[PDB]
DNA sequence: AAGTGAAAGGA
DNA sequence: TTCACTTTCACT
């Protein structure tokens, strides 16, 4: 029930998803990890918890019973992001290409 | 004005919606055309007559002075599908996905 | 973009 | 729950 906003503040602060911080608390200014799963050196348990985490919460995936779609995880939830009013995307600071590519993003207050 | 279930019989009755059949006329279980707007063979005529039908008699599409707005009348009556007490989905047969996408509904004795 | 469940929402 | 859907919201 609780909105991708919210829940994605609790995601950053927790500190429980590799590569999800702040990087200026204050202004909101967060990066979200967003390495291309074709590259090597991708990992489910390293690359896809937060997605796997949002398909979780929004009942798109059940642990053990759904087949683990990752893909499908990343689309969903950056669709998701796009929809958000609050929450945009600071591409001149992203760099969602080569190893350990990221993305940056900013809560609009 | 007619409420939806016995609306819907006339319709399916009537043999002049595309696709719009029973499948087993005696315990009212029938099959609603289904496909998704943006698949390749959509057209409004063959795939969206009965939603523009429901908007009509709803008052809230009139031809001619309303511009045509498949993607609302579909909504509207699958929301008016959900809300009706008498007529559950058979989402066992409902083929959503294909070629040919539709639904499988049961009018309840 | 078209589609959806859930739930707030004229006669 | 007035009733029988209808519209808005937040996200395949
Ligand atoms: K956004
Ligand atoms: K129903």
């Amino acid at each position: 029930r609780m909105r991708m906003r919210p829940w994605l503040e609790e995601q950053i602060n927790s500190n429980t998803i590799p590569g999800l911080k702040w990087l200026n608390k204050e202004k909101k200014i967060f990066q979200i990890p967003w390495m291309h799963a074709a590259r090597h050196g991708w990992d489910v348990e390293k690359d896809a918890p937060l997605f796997r985490n949002w398909a979780i919460h929004t009942g798109k995936h059940q642990p053990g019973i759904d087949k683990p779609d990752p893909k499908t995880w990343k689309a969903n939830f950056r669709c998701a992001m796009n929809s958000l009013p609050d929450i945009e995307e600071v591409k001149d600071r992203s760099i969602k290409k080569g190893n350990n590519a990221f993305r940056v993003y900013r809560m609009l207050p």
